[PDB]
């Protein structure tokens, strides 16, 4: 199972880890992708997860969008986890660099409550432009299921743990 995580709360755990390497190691039931509404996995966590699937995640995602249309900001969809997980929960957090409402971050985290255990990144963090300290606070105050957070950057991981109230 998950190893080397620091326990933040009853149900939230955190580790300084590459979420692709973590997923390939654990092969969790659910890996969360930091998706956009179009499921265009170009960069950040989405680009890294997609590249690990040899683009199979993008091929599957384009078929999903062709059939269903784009997701909503704050929404999600369950697709295959390919070689990384049983399932991938593609969750759209608000992209602050697109003027999207930061209040949608709580709605985005609510998607995690439909899964008993998840491997996930901090939503809206990184290239999505939100404050990762704020994302972690919304995560612990919204998610009730067991969430194992992988934070890629060591310096950000240390800042998140040392400032966690
Ligand atoms: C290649 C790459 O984008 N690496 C990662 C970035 C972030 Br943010 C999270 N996890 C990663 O594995």
């Amino acid at each position: 199972s998950f190893s080397g995580y620091l326990k933040l709360t009853d149900n939230v755990y955190i580790k300084n880890a590459d979420i692709v390497e973590e997923a390939k190691k654990v092969k969790p039931t659910v890996v969360v992708n930091a998706a956009n509404v179009y499921l265009k996995h170009g960069g950040g966590v989405a680009g890294a997860l997609n590249k690990a699937t040899n683009n199979a995640m993008q091929v599957e995602s384009d078929d999903y969008i062709a059939t269903n249309g784009p997701l909503k900001v704050g929404g999600s969809c369950v697709l295959s986890g390919h070689n990384l997980a049983k399932h991938c929960l593609h969750v759209v957090g608000p992209n602050v660099n697109k003027g999207e409402d930061i209040q949608l971050l709580k709605s985005a985290y609510e998607n995690f409550n439909q899964h008993e255990v998840l491997l996930a990144p901090l939503l809206s963090a990184g290239i999505f432009g939100a404050d990762p300290i704020h994302s972690l606070r919304v995560c612990v105050d919204t998610v009730r299921t067991n969430v194992y957070l992988a934070v890629f950057d060591k310096n950000l991981y240390d800042k998140l743990v040392s400032s966690f109230l």
